[PDB]
């Protein structure tokens, strides 16, 4: 939607992006040049 | 134990090397360079 990859807002605690369609339930899988990083996986899981 | 690496036999089906020494509980954890194959991640988790 927003067309973001992924990273945490500091003030709304609120996660956009794909990441965000993910953890609130709006996608199942995230198949994208997502780049893997500590904040990411501690909110969701990433592959090799 | 064997100085291996951790590859799995055709003939007998035993792992060697640190990826058997993990299996078997020998060890807990092996931090060495161990490449991240299909095969290994099948019978022991693989870290990033
Ligand atoms: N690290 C590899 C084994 N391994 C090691 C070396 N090495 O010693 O640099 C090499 O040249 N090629 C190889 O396959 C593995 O874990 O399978």
């Amino acid at each position: 939607g927003d067309g973001k990859y992924g990273a945490r807002d500091a003030d709304t605690k609120i996660w956009n992006g794909m990441v965000g369609e993910l953890v609130y339930g709006k996608a199942d899988i995230a198949i994208a040049p997502l780049t893997i990083t500590l904040v990411r996986e501690e909110v969701i899981d990433f592959s090799k």
